[PDB]
């Protein structure tokens, strides 16, 4: 029964790990969206027929 | 009959031994419970992802 109590202690560490990885995943989704937008902006800025004001 | 009286003297020593061992057993049960709790605490403290404040 001592071992079963120890497993009761293990579950808390696993739950904390779950929470940490969830936060990381949310931030990562936001970052991927921003990276797509940045790629579009960089593609638009590479046009050679633009004014000095659009660049 | 002298021997029977002597046995009457023996029974008291046996009863005192009973009492002493009973006290020891009660203390031992408490100690085993505390040892289980200590094992759980030591297992929890070995997690490498804890803060300086939880340790």
């Amino acid at each position: 029964s001592a071992t079963a109590a120890s497993m009761n202690a293990v579950k808390d560490s696993l739950q904390r790990g779950q929470s940490t990885i969830d936060v990381a995943l949310a931030a990562g989704d936001t970052i991927t969206d921003l990276l797509g937008k940045m790629k579009e902006k960089a593609l638009a800025a590479s046009d050679c027929s633009l004014n000095t004001a659009s660049f």
